[PDB]
C-alpha cells in the first residue's frame, strides 16, 4: 500500500538569508523576496519567504506546517521547490523565488503580448504537474491561475499545498469546485480535473472572473441546470470541448491529466490553428543586483 516518507525537511539558519522587498501582505501574512546563502557553499539562491501574520496563534503554525510536509515530499520540475523552513517566533516558509509572480496576474497584466504558443505550453506543463501529483496521490483541492507561479514566461509551476490531502483521507474556492465537491465535499483526482478546466478557462480568456458576479449560493444550482463557462472568443471549438469535458457530471467522464497532457500538446505543436489571437504571430515575452556571481535558481541547487 503506503511507502514510507523520506523526503528531508531541511531547517534553516535565519542568518542565513536577508529579506530583501515585500513581495506580498495583508490577509493571512506576508511573502518577501530573498537571498540565501547556506552557510559555507558560496552560492545565492533568490527564495521567497513566506511568514505568517506575527500573532502566533497555534492554528495558523499547524496550517503552515502542513504546507511544508506536502512541499517536502514533492519533486518535479511543474511543482514548486520548497529549500527549507525557517523555526523563529513563527515559522517561515522558504521557496524557490518565482520571479514574474502567479499566472493570474501575469495574464491580465500582459494581455496584449501573449501568444498560443505560450497559452498551450502553459496548459501542458500545468497537467504535467498535476499528473506528478496524481502518481503520488495528492489531491491539490485548489488549482486555479492564482495558484500557479511563473519562473519565466516559459516556465510554470502549481503552488499553494495548503489544502491538499491523499486520495481518501478525509481530514471554499466555490467557482472552481467539482460539483460533487460543492454538494458532498468529494474530492478525487477527477476533481481537481474539473478545477484544470476553469484554470484554462481564466488563461484563455486573459484573467476574466468566473461566473462574474454570481454569488456563490447559486453556484451549485447553474451547474445542476446544465450551465457551465461560455467559450472564449480565442478558443476553438476544440479547445473549448476539452474545458467542457473537464466539467462533465460523471466524474470518471472527465478526462485523466495524462490525456490532457497528451491533447494540449497536439495542439502546442500548431499553436494558431487551436487558438486564434489578434496579432499572434507577432509576440514577444536584469535579475537581482551587482554582486550577483554567485547567484544560482534553485533548480540548479541540487541536495543529497
Ligand atoms: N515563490 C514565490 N515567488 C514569487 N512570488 C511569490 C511566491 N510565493 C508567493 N508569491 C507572491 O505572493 C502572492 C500570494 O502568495 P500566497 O502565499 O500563495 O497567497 P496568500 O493569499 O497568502 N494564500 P494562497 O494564495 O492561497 O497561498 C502570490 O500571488 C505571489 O504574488
Ligand atoms: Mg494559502
Amino acid at each position: 500500500g503506503e511507502a514510507p516518507n523520506q523526503a528531508l525537511l531541511r531547517i534553516l539558519k535565519e542568518t542565513e538569508f536577508k529579506k530583501i522587498k515585500v513581495l506580498s501582505s495583508g490577509a493571512f501574512g506576508t511573502v518577501y523576496k530573498g537571498l540565501w546563502i547556506p552557510e559555507g557553499e558560496k552560492v545565492k539562491i533568490p527564495v521567497a519567504i513566506k511568514e505568517l501574520r506575527e500573532a502566533t496563534s497555534p492554528k495558523a503554525n499547524k496550517e503552515i506546517l502542513d504546507e511544508a510536509y506536502v512541499m517536502a515530499s514533492v519533486d518535479n520540475p511543474h511543482v514548486c521547490r520548497l529549500l527549507g523552513i525557517c523555526l523563529t517566533s513563527t515559522v517561515q516558509l522558504i521557496t524557490q523565488l518565482m520571479p514574474f509572480g502567479c499566472l493570474l496576474d501575469y495574464v491580465r497584466e500582459h494581455k496584449d503580448n501573449i501568444g498560443s504558443q505560450y497559452l498551450l505550453n502553459w496548459c501542458v506543463q500545468i497537467a504535467k504537474g498535476m499528473n506528478y501529483l496524481e502518481d503520488r496521490r495528492l489531491v491539490h483541492r485548489d488549482l486555479a491561475a492564482r495558484n500557479v507561479l511563473v519562473k519565466t514566461p516559459q516556465h510554470v509551476k502549481i503552488t499553494d499545498f495548503g489544502l491538499a490531502k491523499l486520495l481518501g483521507a478525509e481530514e471554499v474556492p466555490i467557482k472552481w469546485m467539482a460539483l460533487e465537491s460543492i454538494l458532498h465535499r468529494i474530492y478525487t483526482h477527477q476533481s481537481d480535473v474539473w478545477s484544470y478546466g476553469v484554470t484554462v478557462w481564466e488563461l484563455m480568456t486573459f484573467g476574466s472572473k468566473p461566473y462574474d458576479g454570481i454569488p456563490a449560493s447559486e453556484i451549485s444550482s447553474i451547474l445542476e441546470k446544465g450551465e457551465r463557462l461560455p467559450q472564449p472568443p480565442i478558443c476553438t471549438i476544440d479547445v473549448y470541448m476539452i474545458m467542457v469535458k473537464c466539467w462533465m457530471i460523471d466524474a470518471d467522464s472527465r478526462p485523466k491529466f495524462r490525456e490532457l497532457i497528451i491533447e494540449f500538446s497536439k495542439m502546442a505543436r500548431d499553436p494558431q490553428r487551436y487558438l486564434v489571437i489578434q496579432g499572434d504571430e507577432r509576440m514577444h515575452l536584469l535579475m537581482d543586483e551587482e554582486d550577483m556571481d554567485d547567484v544560482v535558481d534553485a533548480d540548479e541547487y541540487l541536495i543529497p
